């Protein structure tokens, strides 16, 4: 008679990996989701950041459940949504997770945050989902830029343990990628997304405005604090103290928000900045370019 | 096919709602329960406490959960049980909470900690009830005096998101109110009796002796670090490092309890203070004053 | 209709108890488990380290569940797992805990952990296992030493409120002792064995190596800081730093396993000790020591 969540928790276990980055002088251990059966794995930016930055230094292995150690080779990253991917060559009778849809999750919903059994602090925690699409700091882990994601938030608790793991609901269906860089998981539909465009091109490419913003609340939104010359806030029109209160079809409560609502733009097409100018109400329009423009 | 909690959670979602307090520098935001038809309104204290020590620059509202925002007005705040009702004037349709009995809540009772679903950083939060008629010291936020409440103790996380919400039981009744101010939550039955008073009377009264306590522990009490002049305490033989061990019928462990069993006693009423003096065992009699006078 | 954990915890209260020792300054409160209708009580080392330290001045006692208070005397306690053993004497009608078996439990097993009811700020806490077997640091008390154990580790708050009580599963059968000297407990195999030796012996032995180690991990394990002169590992050829991978038949990750390694060798037997030095993979052979050599 095993329980509800030992059933869960061990329908997944086949799909979760140790991932293990490692020098002559350091050690750096994480989770991941095995999402294809050619051998493509799902983990977090920060748990391989210190390997990417540094290749030559630095060798990556996947560990399996049964026990197995293959090597593991970086396909891309997005530090922007703190995703990376791994390929593992010609392993056979690989046990692909299966993706649920982000888009049905609810709040309540009782998940599962899996880390990799074998991994040296393993944790699998337990809980409900608290918050959707809520905006969420993360911190880069080397010379990586910090980021924000429309997280997934859980009170189940996402640690070194469970960090890059999957996020399971009740059907054993992946929902969300837990970041530990009170929890948050990338949600699995962006997940997806992100993935594809790794898996083809290496790397993905993200819009930008050339916009920094700190939040303020009053009787609200991100404030401007510096725009790049030349930039498209900067053609627009997007002055410095400028109050943003909505981008796009978005509205942006604060800096972090800002960050996330800017990344769902359209890359070379024009959208509405509405901003608040000296109190007055003024509305602004920006041509978002893609920030990494040889990689589009 | 929704889970035990979604279906509880969207059940009481209706019911609450976001409270908001902004001046020309400021912005404070919080959760509350609709407990009346008419519009009334239950939150902390603590999530009101500046606009009601500061109401000619800030300005309070209520956002619903369809999204309507509405002025809202303070009728009467108890810093003591960090509890506060606002009103809001001639909304049509109101889905008014269902309040449970805290009395009958049990160790082990599945819980969820309900934040308002549009608020900025709002969680809901799932855990058991901890621990019954929990003794818990708040933190005045303002020139807010400080207090200690007998709580329900739940391990569901109470956090900024769902201060001041309902905590709700698997009928999806209220039985209590988080206070972020590891888990407590204002016992719902305590709720009524102050809401009540507070509604009426636009503040409440509770009886005061005089004392000032601290924690002691050997081979155990409330120990007497001061006592007014004229008070209660005074004209009752109330000396200084007495060690109160019980106030009326309640026996008290530490300072905490001492707190809470002087809100018990019956104002203008003789009840008796058993101490411990100098290693002898002495009851001393005392007449508890109410804490305001001229709303007595 | 009372609850899933509402029933279990209720099964299992009266089988709880509140240690409490005191002197003339000093007062601290702790959990245990009626393990034996005799009058056996388990708990945790540090929960009485100081009343076992101190004897003269501290007098230590237990509370059940219906307020009863009866002397208690230490039968023995073992810092090195944190576990204890009191007595109380001819007490009837005791509900003695149902011991489960901590072999047969699973990653996300539901828990409960139970907390003595009448304790000062006590709490029952409840969520999964999230890892089995897991090495954990554990500070030692007074003058207690520092230790590591095999734990199982749970999301289930480990607090002060609860600690020295039982981890409890879904059939109301202990699994582990808590302990709060992110929630890990000791598991119930290991703890049967251990109140085994201190209620027979009043004391249990441990072997030892006279090896102390610091963690090491690049491209692992167990890094040798000092040997003891003329100690099982001087006389099998262990040096220092050495990087001790194996000990025994189970795999080193690092410092804290290798201590709990240690303590499942076979005193006066020989037994391998897998080491990398200077770049060179050396096995060497060691007979461990009793860490009391009196009593053994």
């Amino acid at each position: 008679p095993a329980g509800r969540f030992t059933k869960v928790a061990a329908a997944v276990a086949d799909s979760v990996v140790t991932i293990e980055s490692v020098s002559d002088q350091e050690g750096m251990q994480g989770s991941g989701v095995i999402v294809d059966g050619r051998g493509y794995i799902v983990t977090n930016n920060h748990v391989i950041s210190e390997a990417a930055n540094n290749p030559s230094q630095f060798k990556t292995t996947v560990v399996f459940n049964d026990g197995k150690e293959v090597p593991a080779n970086l396909v891309g990253r997005d530090p922007k949504t703190d995703l990376a991917v791994l390929k593992v060559d010609n392993v056979d009778n690989l046990t692909v997770a299966r993706l649920g849809d982000s888009s049905k999750v609810r709040v309540g919903d009782e998940v599962l945050a899996v880390g990799a059994p074998l991994g040296l602090r393993s944790t699998v925690t337990q809980g409900i989902v608290s918050a959707l699409h809520r905006p969420v700091p993360l911190s880069g882990e080397g010379s990586d830029t910090d980021t924000v994601i429309d997280a997934i938030q859980t009170d189940a608790s996402i640690n070194h343990g469970n960090s890059g793991g999957p996020l399971i609901d009740m059907d054993a269906q992946v929902i969300g990628i837990n970041t530990a860089g009170l929890g948050f998981a990338i949600p699995v539909n962006e997940m997806k997304l992100v993935a594809n465009s790794l898996i083809k091109d290496g790397a993905i490419v993200h819009p930008t405005l050339g916009i920094s913003t700190r939040s303020v609340s009053n009787a609200s939104g991100a404030q401007v604090a510096n725009v790049k010359a030349g930039s498209p806030a900067q053609k627009g029109g997007i002055l410095e103290n400028d109050v943003i209160v909505k981008v796009g079809n978005r509205a942006v409560a604060d800096s972090d928000e800002f960050v996330v609502a800017v990344r769902q733009l359209a890359i070379g097409q024009d959208a509405p900045i509405e901003v608040v100018r000296e109190g007055r109400h003024v509305t602004l329009t920006v041509k978002p370019d893609p920030d990494s423009t040889l990689e589009h």
